DNA sequence: TACCGG
DNA sequence: ACCGGT
């Protein structure tokens, strides 16, 4: 029950990454092969929805089912600094399953990922990550963090967590 | 800055 | 240990 965030620069080839595969998806035909038969009855549909990093872990936490992450959406300012001035964005998803791929496997991951070869550690969320209403400096709020942070990719202090109780249960039913 | 270290 | 910097 653990809780991440992303950062996705907007005008970057993360975001482009973050557009294919988070946003728009990938057929399952299309990575039937590649990806267990099981992870992709249980977390896709016919469209998988799912992320990957280059290490297992962030801030030395593994990422494992049911853990949640926050995908922060905006123009970078400084390395972990949002533009509160442009347009931003909160994505939440729920983590379905984890796997990793083989270092001589990923050839494939290059069919919808600039340099995706490097992020083996993939991450599938049970449904498409949903687009909350609310902005980057909203949720920042809510957790106690300065209004722009944007951490490339952050572990929440759990005792932050309980500040967004109200937004992950109504999103359960 | 596909974030760690101190 | 998490943030919060250049």
């Amino acid at each position: 029950n653990q809780l991440f965030i992303i950062g996705i620069g907007t005008g970057t080839d993360e975001y482009e990454n973050f557009e294919e595969t988070i946003l728009k998806g990938v057929k399952r035909n299309e990575l039937e092969g590649q990806i267990g038969p099981d992870i992709l009855d249980n977390c896709c549909s016919d469209v998988c929805y799912f992320w990957g990093r280059s290490k297992e872990t962030i801030y030395e936490k593994k990422i494992d089912k049911g853990d949640m992450v926050l995908f922060y959406v905006g123009k970078r300012i400084s390395r972990n600094k949002v533009d509160l001035n442009q347009e931003t964005a909160v994505y939440l998803g729920i983590i379905c399953e984890t796997v990793e791929i083989s270092e001589n496997d990923v050839s494939f991951l290059n069919d919808f990922w600039r340099k995706g070869e490097n992020f083996r550690f993939l991450m599938f969320f049970k449904k498409k990550p949903e687009k909350l209403h609310h902005s980057i400096n909203e949720i920042n709020s809510k957790l106690g963090y300065n209004p722009d942070y944007f951490p490339i990719a952050g572990y929440v202090k759990p005792e932050r967590m309980s500040g967004v109780y109200d937004i992950l249960k109504n999103i359960l039913k």
